[PDB]
Order: structure tokens, then sequence, then C-alpha cells
């Protein structure tokens, strides 16, 4: 008999899995919400804000009607190279969130030392991708890398239709803190990472007023062979593609139809993405420059590093947020950790209902979320930034590992407002002026110099309908 080769590998479940990390795809966990689990690993946080800064280059009339298409193509070109590096070095890309890629090497505690070596080598090779590259002489096609290691907690929350996850804990706090200390082309190790690492491999320098360290060089011992060392480390990498599948970047490319698994995984993915996956919408439909209103919600906790403490609070907040968003067709685009808690990137369509009505609705939704989340046990501070304007939307990343993302000046503005104006609902001038709501529903705020955003215009607090608050 003939032996035709080439198994079909383009199933809906495989396409869904491109949007998720191995942590979820192979997770097999409890139906209970919140769900918490605990493990150890090494985290890499790659700041790609230099790449996402290109939303401004591609807003130019020079791109004719194709700024969104050109942006996603160039972003995917460079980001795919980073993703391939992480995956070939055995990492799991957790999230494209906050203008960054967060990756994880989950391993037993005894193996953290050797895996830190693999992750440092990966980080240096990521920098190596961008060694020559630049054409606009601006926006900066370079990256900053923070690494951390230690205890990691995972939180899964959601309802019967939708699921989200977060990784939480001191290593998570440390990885974003380490990346913030980095200059372009730097690799910064968290204090615990530097405590746990193989010091014979590397030369470091101190970071002033910090216990974190900068990697100057990876200079291994004379008899060291990285390929042989990496092969040894793969013993501890559960899902590293191997044998017949050593040509694949992800084991998830081998997933076969399994209705129970697909039912679980689709909950993490937006319905408009599933429509495209099902070939019920054109593959290019979601790459666009569109007017939206961003509602960015920040929840602060005393113990942002402890999942048992914050998990029920996030679940409770999520159940309310999703009910408020449902009424006015808002979406949660992303959930991710900041230094003191949990950020929800919510998005409304701006011409989904016209002029004063939609902007009024986004403000009213913001206040509703603010009032409910303020009364959630263990939520210490709620802060909400509301900003309206043109953003880039699209599926960004590699063929095998990509996520729908929203980027642009107005996303960055809503994110900074919720940090610089904590404890209140704030909005930009487009939202304030557009809502046509009476002026006494607001308070004009003192101007702040917010790192990363320039010429913000007047900002306002949404005080609400009465003198209350």
């Amino acid at each position: 008999m003939n032996t035709p080769k080439e198994e079909f590998q383009d199933w809906p479940i495989v396409r869904i899995a491109a949007h998720l990390p191995d942590l979820i795809v192979y997770g097999h966990f409890s139906p209970e919400r919140p769900f918490m689990d605990y493990f150890d690993g090494v985290l890499m946080f790659v700041d790609i804000s230099g790449f996402t800064a290109m939303t401004e280059k591609f807003s130019s009339a020079m791109y004719m009607d194709r700024g969104a298409e050109q942006l996603v193509e160039i972003l995917n070109y460079h980001i795919s190279a980073i993703v391939e590096k992480v995956l070939i070095f055995g990492g799991d890309i957790l999230k494209f969130a906050g203008d960054a890629l967060l990756a994880l090497w989950r391993v037993e505690r005894k193996q953290l030392k050797n895996i830190i070596t693999v992750v440092i080598k990966c980080s240096l090779e990521i920098h190596g991708l961008f060694e020559t590259q630049e054409w606009e002489e601006g926006l900066d096609i370079r990256v900053k890398i923070g690494l951390a290691a230690g205890h990691i907690s995972m939180l899964v929350f959601g309802d019967e239709t939708h699921s989200h996850f977060l990784v939480i804990g001191q290593a998570v706090d440390d990885v974003r803190l380490a990346q913030n200390m980095a200059q372009m082309n730097d690799v910064i190790l968290s204090p615990n990472c530097w405590q746990l690492c193989d010091r014979s491999m590397i030369e470091i320098e101190s970071v002033p007023d910090q216990r974190a360290v900068k990697v100057n060089f990876l200079k291994p011992p004379p008899n060291f062979n990285f390929d042989e060392f990496f092969t040894k480390c793969t013993t501890f990498m559960h899902y590293y593609p191997s044998g017949e599948h050593k040509n694949l970047l992800r084991l998830a490319c081998t997933l076969k139809p399994d209705p129970e698994l697909e039912m679980s995984l689709q909950k993490y993915v937006m319905e408009s993405i599933l429509k495209q996956i099902d070939n019920k919408q054109l593959q290019g439909y979601l790459s666009e420059l569109r007017p939206v209103t961003i509602v960015f919600v920040n929840l602060m906790f005393e113990d942002q590093d402890k999942a048992e403490e914050i998990g029920p609070a996030i679940q409770d907040a999520y159940m309310h947020i999703t009910s408020v968003l449902k009424i006015f067709q808002g979406q949660i685009n992303k959930v991710f950790m900041f230094d003191k808690g949990c950020s929800f990137l919510c998005v409304f369509g701006f011409p989904g209902e016209k002029v004063p009505d939609e902007l009024t609705h986004a403000l009213e939704c913001a206040m509703d979320i603010f009032d409910f989340c303020s009364q959630v046990h263990k939520i210490q501070t709620v802060s909400i930034g509301v900003a309206s304007g043109i953003v880039f939307c699209g599926i960004v990343g590699h063929t095998v590992r990509h996520e729908y993302t929203v980027i642009g000046q107005k996303v960055n503005l809503a994110a900074r407002m919720m940090m610089y104006y904590p404890g209140i609902v704030t909005c930009d001038s487009v939202t304030y002026n557009g809502s046509n709501l009476p002026a006494y529903f607001f308070k004009e705020l003192p101007k702040k110099v917010m790192k990363g955003v320039a010429d913000s215009g007047p900002l306002y607090q949404y005080w609400g309908r009465t003198e209350k608050v």
C-alpha cells in the first residue's frame, strides 16, 4: 500500500491554542472559579514599547489607507523573531500585555539554577536580533529584558462562558521591576534571580539603589558546551518538541480535535477571534485603526503577591465588570498585573451608538465599576482611566503564538491616568467634550508630567451626577 504522509494540523482547536500558553493548553485544571495553583519558574519580561511606539509612524497620511495593515506586518515580522527565540530555548509565552511579552520556564526548584543560564542565553540572543536594525532613526527597534526566578502563583477566574488567567507573586512583581530598571539592550536579573543563578556563568554589575543586577557578559567555564548543557535541561521541559515532532515550534501544533478541551480553551479567546478561526470572517478583518473608548481599571491590594488573598476579590470584580460591559458591548481585551495589583484593559466601540450617548455610557460604566469594586472585600484602591481616540487593533505575534492586541497613544494615556490619578475615575478631553454631559459632573484636574505620554490635554475627574464623593 501507499503511505501518504503529512497529517492534517490546521484544526480549529490548533488555531485556538495559538492564542494561549502551554500553561493553559496543557493545564487540565478544576472548574472552580477562582482557581489557584502554585509552582516555581523563571520569568522573562521583554519590553517591546519601542515597537508599539510605531502606532504614531503608521498614523501618517503617508501610509494611505493601509497604516493598520503595514503596522501589523512589521510588528509581526520583528515580534515573530522574539517568539521563535523564546520557544526554541524552551520557554512558554504567557501573554502579550502592557507593550511587553511575558514568558515562563516552569521547572522544579532544583533545576532553577541551570534554567536561569538557558534564559540568560536566550535574552542575549533576543538582543542579538536587533543589533544592527533601525530605519526611521526613531521609535527604537531595541528591547529591554527583566528576568526573575522563584515562587509563581497562577489564578484562573471567569464565569461559565469566559476565562482569564494571571500569574501572581514575588517573582512576577520582581520581573516587571527588573525590566523597568533596564535601559535598551540590557538584561536585568531580580535579586532572587541573582541569588539563585550560576555565578560562574556570568559577569554582572550593580544597579544603583537596587539589589537587582545587570548582566554584562555570559562567559561560561572553558569546558562548557551550551548545546550539550541545553540537551540536559530539556529533561526537565515537559512539552519541548521532540523526536518525530522536533521540527515544530510548539507541541500545541499537534493537538487533535477534543470537544471537551476545545470547549475549555475557547473561553479564553474573544468571539470575533473564534469567528475568524471558524473561517466565518475574513482573516484580515481585525487588523484596523478604529475609534474606541479605553476604560482601564486598576485594582490595588495590600498583598498583590498572594493569590489566596486576592483571587476571590478579582473573581468578584470580574463578575461585576463583565455584567456592566455586557450591557454596552464592552470587552475585556487584557488582564495583567502591575506593581500593587490587577489591571483590566476594557474597550468600547466609539460609533456603537453616536456622539454624546456612547461616551456617556463609557463614563457611566466606569462609575458603576468604580462603585462596585470599591466595596469588594480586600480591594484597597480602585482607579479608572477613560480615554477615546484612534487605536490600532490586530492579531500580533507568531503564526504559532499570537494574541489580539490594542495599542496606541490613547491606550497608554488611559494606563498612565489610572496610575497618576489613583482612587478616582479620570477621563481625557475627547471623552469630556464628546459626552455633552453637564460640566459640573466633572472636575478639571491638576496637570501631571506622566512618563511616556506628552501633550495629554486637559484631564478630568468624573465626579458623577451629584455632589457625592
